[PDB]
């Protein structure tokens, strides 16, 4: 059960949850890679990365996968989380050196991620470990446009430094533009592909169907998160929320804006649910009859089915992950999962 505040009816009836047949080893070694990486500490590895769920949201998305990019996805997906934990507690205590030096290695790793796959700081170590796995299963085509997606991704986290240490709550529209990068939209959209074996033509996936499906897809997920991870967020001085700018932009009080993004997150469920009608048209008129055409219809096919997943995936995540329990902390400020 969710509470009603947070509860999607539309979600619980229509989007039947999913989870991949790996996810009890994908669990257990995304854990053991946290800990032999050093990503976290031992201690809180074992206290709290299951409970965290990340490896539950993964295997709630990309149904279908080959374990092993599975479990590449997973890694970088936890990796993700601790990565934003570190750019948190750069900003709280005002680190902007070791920020802007994690920023840098972090674009190079990105490039050349088997040169960094020992290096010094076990976050880019990590990075570097996973980026290099995902960069072997499909063309370096796809390698390079990950890349640049992320590059973007990682300038986005540093306007996010720059916004915290100065103050500055960005408005609505700056912000809506801003979460696609920071969400990793793009990423998790690219991610789609090897999970389905194959790299799309940009005249499949660029096709204004399958464009509208992906962004909705994340709009709502990262809006969802919004809602979820607003009391954390603000218990943390953290800016960053459509809630905190509807606030701070258009003087609605608390109340009012998580209605405001909670009616834009149900939009997002039912103008998916058009746009799923002409992708998956599309996906059928790809069937040519040829080889070729099977092979990208089945892939767009299973592509949108995982855009669809996403949602359960995310709704259910932040109702069973420890990530977003600030009623349970200490200190609601600091999160016990973090490295203070
Ligand atoms: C903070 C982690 N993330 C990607 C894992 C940004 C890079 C956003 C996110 C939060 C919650 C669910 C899904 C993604
Ligand atoms: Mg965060
Ligand atoms: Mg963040
Ligand atoms: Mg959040």
């Amino acid at each position: 059960a969710v509470p009603p505040s947070l509860r999607l009816p539309v979600i619980e009836a229509a989007f039947p949850r999913q989870l991949h047949p790996y996810w009890p080893k994908l669990q257990e070694t995304t854990r053991t890679w946290l800990l032999e990486k050093r990503l976290m500490p031992a201690d809180k590895v074992e206290e709290y990365a299951d409970g965290l769920c990340y490896t539950d949201l993964m295997a709630g998305y990309y149904l279908g996968a080959p374990d092993e990019v599975l479990q590449a996805i997973a890694d970088y997906s936890a990796w993700s989380f601790v990565w934003d934990d570190r750019h948190d507690r750069d900003i709280v205590h005002g680190r902007a050196g070791a920020w802007r030096r994690l920023r840098g290695l972090l674009h190079t790793a990105l490039d050349s991620p088997g040169d960094h796959l020992h290096h010094e700081d076990t976050l880019v170590a990590g990075f570097a470990d996973s980026v290099r796995r995902l960069y072997a299963f499909l063309p370096a085509t796809w390698n390079a446009r990950f890349a640049r997606h992320f590059h973007t991704v990682i300038e986005a986290y540093d306007r996010e430094f720059h916004n915290r240490t100065r103050g500055i709550v960005p408005g609505v529209e700056e912000y809506l533009e801003l979460r696609r990068l920071t969400f990793a939209h793009w990423i998790w959209t690219d991610l789609l592909e090897p999970s389905s074996g194959c790299e799309l033509p940009d005249a499949v996936r660029k096709h204004p169907a399958y464009r509208r499906a992906a962004l909705l897809s994340q709009e709502f997920a990262a809006w969802y998160n919004d809602l979820c991870s607003l009391p954390k967020e603000i218990a943390g001085d953290e800016v960053h929320n459509l809630g905190i700018s509807l606030i701070t932009h258009h003087s609605l009080t608390l109340e009012e804006a998580i209605g405001e993004v909670r009616r834009r997150v149900e939009e997002c469920i039912t103008e998916f649910l058009a746009v799923e009608r002409d992708a998956l048209r599309f996906a059928d008129e790809l069937a040519d009859g040829t080889v070729r055409g099977k092979e990208l219809s089945g892939a767009v096919r299973a592509n949108v089915g995982n855009m669809r997943n996403w949602f359960s995936s995310v709704y259910w995540f932040h109702h069973e992950s420890g990530r977003y329990m600030v009623d349970s902390w200490d200190d609601r400020s600091t999160p016990p999962y973090v490295n203070n």
